[PDB]
């Protein structure tokens, strides 16, 4: 499949991103606490079901949540200031819970049955989202870094199958403070640091110029 490419709402971080997260891809966005990863996560769950022409796909999304972090209502403003319509956009967001690490990887190799059944229909699956990727494996891990290191692989392994056997774009957050830090290493397509600026902007640069945008009813803009 040709590479596609998802609108993150934001000319600016669109440049930045060469037009968009690509799909055959795992996109990592790190940063603090707040610095915005879930809102862009909500904002790239509606722009992936836009057409080409207004950024993208046609596209269905699977979600893990980590954290209880998913906000149907957020997705209804962002769609209703996109000009779609809301019951729509929620209807093609497949939600699941990740109610710890082991469950989490489990629910990776269910989103493959879901992505079969879609597959050759008019809305494939198009976006997976995990939010948040680490947080399971980093409180369950504390003083075992190499046996997380080894669980993490393997998660990892598992989404980039998805991302390139089904022209799939693979978004990932990962929260990253004070002394913290592996990130994901270089075990991503790209990563995005993320990072609040003054008077709430959002600032974004790729790790391996900047964006800048932000938070509004249209989910991120420039
Ligand atoms: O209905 C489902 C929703 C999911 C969401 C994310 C990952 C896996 C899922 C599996 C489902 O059957």
């Amino acid at each position: 499949a040709t590479i596609g490419r998802i609108s993150t709402g934001s000319k600016s971080l669109d440049k930045l991103l060469g037009g968009g997260i690509e799909t055959q891809a795992i996109t990592e966005v790190f940063g603090e606490f707040g610095s915005g990863k879930t809102q862009l996560a909500h904002t790239l769950a509606v722009m992936v079901q836009l057409p080409p022409e207004e950024g993208g796909l046609n596209g269905s999304v699977m979600w893990i949540d980590t954290e209880n972090t998913f906000r149907p209502e957020r997705i209804r403003e962002i769609a209703q200031n996109r000009g779609l319509d809301p019951d729509e956009v929620l209807k093609h967001i497949a939600y699941a819970r990740a109610f710890n690490s082991n469950h989490q990887m489990l629910l990776v190799q269910q989103a493959e049955d879901m992505i079969k059944e879609l597959l050759n229909t008019d809305r494939p699956v198009k976006l997976l989202i995990v939010d948040s990727l680490t947080s399971h494996f980093r409180s369950e891990y504390i003083g075992a870094l190499a046996e997380r290191q080894q669980k993490l692989a393997k998660h990892l392994a598992d989404l980039h199958r998805l991302a390139n056997l089904y022209d799939i774009a693979v978004f990932v957050t990962n929260q990253v403070q004070a002394n913290g830090g592996h990130i994901l290493a270089h075990s991503a397509t790209l990563r995005v640091y993320l990072r609040k600026g003054k008077g709430g902007k959002r600032i974004a640069r790729l790790i391996d110029g900047e964006a800048v945008f932000s938070i509004t009813e249209k989910g991120i803009e420039d």
